[PDB]
């Protein structure tokens, strides 16, 4: 009928039904698509059809064992063999520990989104494939958090939560991220805090969390074990390593009162591996310096700091030809590689990123003769083409294993 | 068997065989490709099959007539007539002047490509269709220029000349755009100039052309009409405007010798229009700072001044960290807006023209539900989301008229 199209500085949609009148077959490319239904892998009532599941796990077992040097052919029939034979009589399978970490890392190999992928066989894996209570996630959780953060020497982790059994007993983390700021709506009309969390907000006001009206409130986690309804759990702000925002010259950028959290941490994404789904498996790796100086606070839906650090340096922020704006976000971009610098907390560069990102794309077309690559994301937000990657070709496809994006849980969830 | 896969940096390339282990329908996205196969428009022996030919003949005339309001369904009627008329008794067909003005400003108006797509209607047409000569061809184009540029004022306007006949009788541009600067490779192992340009250089060398070995020669036109071999035209220097580089602040930034020229146009592109095709119809608008500013200043495989400008300000040139290179090309980006301001001819800034296409496309939409737009072209090549069409997101479809590209002429081209 058309397609929607959306628009995530002014929220605005439109609908398009131009595309009918294209032509031959060219490569509707939906690639600037945010989340298209391609990229989501959604609920389910049952279990999974056996004559799915099967394949699906033989031929992701022949990856595992196809991956080290001298073979383990014994091995591998026996274990091809014991995993047909497990699922004949559960319906389904378990995964080795060995299994686990190497689908959590090719997982990370083929997220092509991702642009630290070098760190790829860099994992620190926590098995809570047991976990059975909302209070047990909280704990895991907490544990992670401690364990990634390490003082500011940031370490890439990822935990793993039971699998979807049934698909009506998911192990779900309602937040997008483990730590991130809270927006709210104040009464005079403005917005204090992070805009992008309004709704999420409200949420968690509504399961009874109290707000606190700041700018840079950390929201609680919001789980949901089994199937079970979601419990809110504050997270302790000894947990929580904070960097203050300050600049190398202007002495007034502290003045801006502006910080951010040190740990970066996906909590809503689904591992597809071997025909199973882990519905629940938060993950991290450590920032990259635009995502909080360009996209956090200069994003006009976020916390919007343009005009405002644009007036402190004195350019003429009426004039857009004067390119006012490449100025402030330059200074922004400093202040934040500076402030964490200053208080030894990992971060990179998105110049240094660029270049690391190519070191591994040809590293990985030598080893495996490709490299599922997005260039719309592995491009920074700012200095495009001064990096490696904008004159990349590349190709994005979707193998397996890999991290899928799920429907929001509040959407389909029956309490 | 595999895709290739090129880096225009460094131009490397690359052979990709694991989207073969690809899973189901994502949307191997082919959108990072530069010139892909959908986008060419290619050579041919004989004449256009009539049972395809008429169809769209049928089509593009309705869209013609359906274009203005208040019908003349009778006019319509009727050319539908005559049109189908002379393609059973010539095995092609002419359209009215206004059909070809109409198609020209669609082709730009279905560009996805390009960002200045509010001008649309603002086109002149030169109508060159009985165009004979490649003199006669240097004659028009000589005059496009000298049109366009109109002192600084820049003017959109596009010429066309004669449609492909039989197929062995194009008319054709061997340049990529009228203006260009040669680059040559020198015998001390470095190169001067446009080292973008260093075969097509060589080309013009082998064809009789007298080498000046300069950092800013104007390349001369290699003008192929009917089907005759390509005969050179060196163009007259009165003609081509130019700009040279200074910054408002840094006064050795002139002693850097740059300059560029002030008319953007492109020369190789092919116009499809009811079946319809026009090997042969330079056009052009006018600049964005950024293009020459980041991307003819500041790449790789370019006039590569990133550095030295860096070195000048005085800033960290070994730290990548220390985003000295967000700092140069920021200013290189104010000279070039600078200069072109000061000199009286006509350039935009990348935000201005960011905020303009977003009006386009809005109204576009409304006008006709739909615009077709390629994010990763539209975006510009520095300060991205500070952008407001990098939160857009579009879709990318091939609709007709169109501007193809076409292969290389030396290519496919017997003497
Ligand atoms: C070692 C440090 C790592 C760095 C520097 C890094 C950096 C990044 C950055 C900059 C993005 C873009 C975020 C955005 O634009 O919103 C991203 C996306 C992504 N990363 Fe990484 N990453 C790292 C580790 C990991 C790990 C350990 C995993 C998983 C095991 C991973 C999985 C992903 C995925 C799936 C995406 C896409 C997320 C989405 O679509 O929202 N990354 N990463
Ligand atoms: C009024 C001024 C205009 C401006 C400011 C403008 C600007 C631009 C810019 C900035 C690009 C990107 C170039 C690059 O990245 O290499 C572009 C591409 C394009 N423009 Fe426009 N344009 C204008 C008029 C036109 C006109 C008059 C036509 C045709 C009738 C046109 C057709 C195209 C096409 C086909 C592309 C894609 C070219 C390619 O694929 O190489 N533009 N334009
Ligand atoms: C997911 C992408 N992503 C990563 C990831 F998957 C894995 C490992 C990482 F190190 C990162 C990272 N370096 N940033 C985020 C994106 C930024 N994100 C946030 O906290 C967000 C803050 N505000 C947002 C908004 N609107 C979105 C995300 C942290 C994870
Ligand atoms: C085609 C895209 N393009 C336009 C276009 F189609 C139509 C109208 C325009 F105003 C522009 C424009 N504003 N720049 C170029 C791209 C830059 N180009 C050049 O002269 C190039 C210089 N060096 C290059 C390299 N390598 C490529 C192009 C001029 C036309
Ligand atoms: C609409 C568009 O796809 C979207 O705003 C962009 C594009 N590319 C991106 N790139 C990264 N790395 N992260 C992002 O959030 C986005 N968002
Ligand atoms: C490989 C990549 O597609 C290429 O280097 C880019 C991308 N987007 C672009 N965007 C514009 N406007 N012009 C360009 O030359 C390019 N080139």
């Amino acid at each position: 009928q058309y397609v929607r199209i959306k628009n995530w500085g002014s929220g605005e949609i439109l609908h398009d039904t131009l595309h009918h009148k294209a032509t031959s077959d060219f490569t509707s490319c939906l690639g600037s698509i945010m989340n298209p239904k391609s990229l989501t892998r959604g609920p389910r009532d049952k279990p999974t059809p056996l004559e799915e599941l099967l394949p699906h796990a033989i031929e992701f077992i022949n990856q595992y064992y196809g991956s080290f040097k001298e073979a383990k052919i014994e091995e591998h029939l026996a274990r091809l063999e014991a995993v047909t034979k497990e699922i004949e009589t559960t319906g389904t399978y378990q995964l080795t520990l060995d299994e686990l970490i190497f689908a959590t890392k090719m997982a990370w190999r083929n997220a092509p989104r991702c642009i630290g992928r070098i760190q790829w066989s860099n994992l620190q894996v926590f098995d809570a494939r047991n976990c059975s209570t909302a209070q047990e996630m909280f704990q895991h959780i907490c544990r992670h958090i401690l364990y990634a953060t390490n003082n500011g020497n940031i370490r890439s982790a990822i935990t793993v939560f039971p699998q979807r059994s049934d698909g009506k007993h998911d192990f779900r983390l309602w937040n997008s991220q483990l730590i991130r700021y809270a927006g709210y709506q104040m009464p005079d009309g403005t917005i204090r805090g992070d805009a992008a969390t309004l709704e999420f907000t409200q949420l968690c006001i509504d399961l009874g969390w109290k707000p606190r009206y700041g700018r840079f409130d950390v929201l609680p986690l919001v789980l949901q074990a089994d199937g079970q309804d979601p419990e809110v759990f504050e997270i302790p702000p000894d947990l929580v390593l904070e960097v203050t925002m300050e600049h190398p010259k202007y002495e007034w950028f502290q003045e801006l009162g502006l910080k951010w959290y040190a740990l970066p941490a996906v909590a809503n994404m689904l591992l597809e591996v071997g025909g199973l789904e882990f519905p629940a498996c938060p993950f991290n790796g450590w920032y990259m310096g635009t995502e909080i100086g360009v996209r956090d606070f200069c994003d006009t839906q976020r916390y919007n700091i343009l005009e405002e650090v644009g007036r402190r340096m004195g350019l003429e922020t009426h004039t857009l030809a004067s390119l006012w704006k490449d100025r402030a976000v330059t200074e922004i971009n400093v202040a934040v590689l500076h402030s964490f610098q200053k208080q030894n907390v990992t971060i990179m560069d998105h110049h240094t990123a660029s270049e690391s990102f190519m070191k591994h794309m040809q590293n990985e077309y030598r080893a495996r003769g490709g490299c599922p690559a997005d260039w719309i994301w592995l491009v920074p937000p700012v200095s495009g083409s001064i990096t490696p990657v904008f004159h990349q070709e590349m190709l994005n496809y979707v193998l397996s294993p890999f991290y899928y994006y799920q429907i929001e849980p509040w959407k389909t969830h029956i309490w």
